């Protein structure tokens, strides 16, 4: 059974594995670890960037504005922002390069916009996701030390926020079309959730990897004339320098669909 699959890949693997698996068509669930926590890493983002799409509700200007680009607000991983340094961005652009190019920079620019990572939280918080934390900006938040809380959701928590956020009304319905928009858009996931499900199905996602071999991907997922499916797929391994583990979502997503 799912289970015992799951089981299997997780010890070929050698590390730990996160499994939320949310079934629109009969609100049903497939879970692994689900209660876990998990260093969330790059997906991350998606909070970040609905959380700006939240204030935007009540501030119709927000998408527009300029927020300044400088040479000491790059990190290492910045492949949108490093072009606009001196010049600015607006949110929207922001939003889009953190969610489509997994940019630091854009990233800590939504961060800071709405108050930094206890604002990140408290807006989680607000829509009854009591688990996810967002503790630190980039790139610390990717470190995922084994034992370590910071920056970590577990898989239940995120698939049911992805759900809302995605799916649900936890946006209003610009807010919520935007952000399918954007995780539609993006340039990288093609290896991790969306390598194990046929190529007919439609994917909004958003991956993440950090220390200790940490590989990540959080999914939307449109199958062919099906309502649709939300999946978390967190890994993480024993060796502070292990090597990223895309094969392992996409095997995870393969056990848990029928595709
Ligand atoms: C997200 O987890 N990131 C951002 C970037 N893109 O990876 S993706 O998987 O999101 O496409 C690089 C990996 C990761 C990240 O921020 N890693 C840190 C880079 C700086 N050193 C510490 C790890």
């Amino acid at each position: 059974d799912v289970q015992q699959k799951l089981a299997e890949l997780e010890r070929q693997s050698g590390g730990r594995l996160g499994v939320a698996l949310i079934n629109t068509a009969d609100n049903s669930q497939i879970l692994y670890r689900a209660d876990e926590r998990f260093a969330m890493c790059s997906t991350s983002k998606v909070m970040a960037a609905a959380a700006v799409l939240k204030k935007s509700e009540s501030e119709p200007s927000l998408l527009n504005q300029r927020v300044e680009i400088k040479k000491s607000d790059l990190v290492n991983y910045n492949p949108i922002a490093e072009k606009h340094v001196n010049g600015t961005m607006s949110l929207a652009e922001l939003s889009a390069a953190a969610l489509q190019y997994s940019d630091n920079v854009a990233m800590n620019k939504l961060i800071a916009h709405v108050g930094g990572p206890a604002s990140v939280t408290a807006f989680a918080r607000q829509l009854g996701d009591e688990t996810f934390r967002l503790d630190r900006t980039e790139p610390t938040l990717n470190t995922a030390i084994p034992g370590d809380p910071r920056d970590t959701t577990s898989p239940r928590a995120m698939a049911q926020t992805l759900r809302n956020l995605t799916l649900g009304k936890a946006l209003g319905d610009s807010q919520r079309a935007q952000l399918v928009t954007w995780m539609k858009g993006n340039t990288t996931g093609a290896a991790s959730i969306q390598a194990g499900l046929p190529a007919s199905w439609v994917v909004g996602d958003k991956t993440g990897s950090g220390g200790y071999g940490t590989t990540n991907d959080i999914a939307v997922i449109w199958p062919k004339d099906r309502a649709p499916l939300i999946l978390v797929t967190y890994f993480t391994q024993p060796q502070p320098k292990a090597e990223s583990r895309r094969d392992i979502l996409a095997s995870a997503a393969k056990i848990v669909t029928d595709g």
